């Protein structure tokens, strides 16, 4: 509710004590914070924040500014820059603190931190952060709250279980979190003095030497700065190298993009650390026997085993038929690409790959198929596709689907071959894969059925419905069947909604009620025309 | 990861200097936080949380307990206590501080506070808690970044608009989550000794009357 408006001093001191540890493991309320923190620009902002019972967002940041300095000797300078915002956004190269007022007006007499919750910003990957942290912060908490509150006990309100289900839908629906951000390389995050000195020592074309750095070649502080910069670079490249998109929650296109991305990134970083600057930095730090940095660089590459992990190039062997599929618009070329990609998947046998990842990618390929064949059938315009042409295009599509079903069975055989490999290590043996195109195909196949019967229902009208070939019921029933036919023809087509199939089923049971009316009429004509004899028109 | 691990002492002292600023709004560490320091189970759970990268979540629950009273007509007092939680739980009348590693790898040289992620919760209503906090935490920030980072111009992931609709329907459902106070029936407190005298004189098969308490019927402090 609305209460007394808190003062600047109490919360200012609170945040001043809280920040420096959370920001740089210390600092004890740095003066750069207090400079613009006490500024009227921030002061009136926070006065409005406390007073207005409508704003509950704020963002106090402290960017470690990378001040580019043009003076000769170094490239950049570390800087401190406190920033004030009333809205929350991704601060670049900084972590921020947000404060949400749980009470629309906050006072100091009640605890400010009790009526206001604290958030701290992530700069490395804010989206992955926020997702994983809200999951781990609410999903078990909300489950425990549901259990203790007995929401399952009172069935009058059943929306809390649904909101738990949709929280789960969020948490398992987006795992990529805009993964594969395509970070191929960065700048050199090491000591700038050495880099610049070596730059002028090499632009002269005289092979930068040990002595030209002066005492810095053996200075303990200079070598420590080199070690810190090398450690920062090695940590950054480790972070970028350990990135690996989850095979699920994505697509085959995402997988191939990630594969090519990591390939080119490792290609460029295996050519970047070989620059003379890095070599001379390592040499002159080891000159002072800085062996820890050397062994870290030797062991913290973290890319070699990844290099053999990507040394399989049958991935591209499959990717080429994947591009053929993405370019495919006709069924024959579609299962030609399927045959090719199956052959390449059989060829993957000689290489090493995570088998669960491979199975997930196979399922992703199956649903990518489902999607492209769906757009193909939509292109074929089945909404009013003619009878015989519907059957013909169905024969083509269904034989293509049977070819891909044979491919699926051969993939199961390849999975048995995988298990033949797997007796080398004997890990988990759980397999479950099912493309949903089945249901699509399900609808497909059932439509075929009505088409068949409708053909049978046409000629007999000229034959059995015609009077010995009454006229009134004859005309009535032909109008019945024709209007019901146009109804079941324009009611549903390339439509993929299964509830559309159910509505079609209702339409066809009305169809069949007219059919059975015709059956009763023709059988009545039968029986009233019977009783004479057996021969020909009698029976 | 485990290459360098922050010590128990440094992290525990950081929490000791951090908690009172939040759960007392700038106060000083109480005897509950002293127990938190000395709680061997907490002492081992924080070590497991800091070391094991399998779980990056820890929760400290400054609990309020219904302290029994002997006063002259004044209801039972509340005593501040502490609880440790590797996982997270629905705390009741017990404030909570959650610490989940923003940086999955654990390094003592890396600033531990800048290696961790700080959340907190006071028990007023989980419904409005989750709704308002997710709203003012993700809506402006998420839409601001997707609009400003050029992702709205990137077709690599149309995942973002779908999850925007997802966030919106979270906020809708959680704001409509305002139905029940959820206070159907609570235990009736009188006093321990009267209740146990009644139970012990009835379990024998006898009706409790004024006589069983004996002297307790005319004791002004007891009454």
């Amino acid at each position: 509710a609305v209460q007394n408006v808190a003062d600047v001093s109490v919360l200012q001191k609170h945040l001043r004590k809280l920040v420096p540890l959370l920001l740089e493991d210390g600092g004890e309320a740095p003066a750069a914070l207090e400079a613009a923190l006490e500024e009227k620009s921030a002061l009136e902002q926070m006065r409005k924040f406390l007073s207005d019972p409508q704003v509950h967002t704020v963002l106090v940041e402290r960017s470690t500014l990378k001040e580019d300095v043009g003076d000769e000797g170094e490239e950049e300078k570390e800087f401190i820059s406190y920033n004030i915002n009333i809205d929350i956004h991704y601060g670049v190269k900084s972590n921020s603190l947000a404060f949400i007022k749980r009470t629309p007006v906050i006072d100091a007499d009640k605890p400010v931190s009790s009526q206001l919750r604290v958030l701290t910003l992530s700069e490395d990957s804010p989206y992955e952060t926020l997702h994983s942290f809200i999951s781990n912060a609410v999903a078990p908490f909300f489950k425990s709250y549901i259990r203790e509150s007995g929401k399952a006990d009172r069935d009058g309100d059943k929306m809390a279980p649904s909101v738990e289900k949709k929280i789960a839908e969020l948490e398992m629906g987006l795992l990529h979190l805009q993964q594969n951000i395509e970070i191929p390389e960065i700048s050199l995050p090491i000591h700038p003095m050495i880099t610049n000195v070596a730059k002028q020592c090499y632009e002269r074309g005289e092979k930068p030497k040990v002595t030209d750095f002066g005492d810095k070649v053996e200075d303990p502080t200079f070598l420590n700065q080199l070690q810190s910069g090398v450690n920062r670079w090695i940590r950054e490249i480790q972070k970028v190298t350990k990135l690996d998109r989850d095979p699920a929650s994505g697509t085959a296109l995402q997988e191939i993009s990630f594969w090519l991305n990591l390939e080119r990134a490792l290609y460029r970083i295996q050519e970047k650390r070989e620059s003379p600057e890095v070599l001379l930095t390592l040499d002159i730090l080891k000159h002072g026997k800085r062996f820890h940095a050397t062994v870290s660089f030797d062991t913290d590459t973290g890319l070699k085993q990844a290099l053999e992990t990507v040394n399989d190039y049958n991935p591209l062997m499959k990717d080429f038929p994947l591009n053929d599929l993405l370019s495919a618009t006709e069924l024959d070329k579609i299962r030609q690409a399927l045959v090719a990609i199956f052959t390449h998947l059989r060829k993957i046998r000689n290489t090493k790959y995570p088998i669960q990842r491979a199975l997930r990618l196979v399922e992703a390929i199956s649903r990518d198929l489902s999607s492209q064949l769906l757009k193909v059938l939509g292109t074929r315009k089945l909404m009013h596709v003619a009878y015989e042409e519907f059957e013909k295009v169905m024969v083509a599509c269904f034989e293509v689907f049977q070819t891909w079903d044979d491919e699926y069975e051969k993939l199961q055989v390849l999975l048995r071959d995988i298990v033949k490999r797997k007796r080398e290590e004997n890990l988990k043996m759980v397999w479950r894969i099912n493309p949903a195109h089945r249901k699509l195909q399900a609808r497909l196949d059932q439509m075929r059925k009505f088409r068949r019967q409708h053909e049978q229902l046409r000629a007999v009208i000229v034959r059995v419905l015609r009077p010995q070939v009454f006229d009134a019921a004859d005309a009535n029933a032909i109008e019945e069947v024709n209007l019901a036919y146009e109804n079941v023809k324009e009611v549903d087509g390339l439509d993929v909604s299964k509830e559309g199939t159910e509505a079609w089923e209702a339409a066809m049971k009305r169809y069949d009620e007219r059919i059975d009316r015709v059956e009763t009429r023709i059988t009545a004509r039968l029986r009233d025309q019977l009783g004479t004899a057996k021969n020909a028109n009698e029976m």
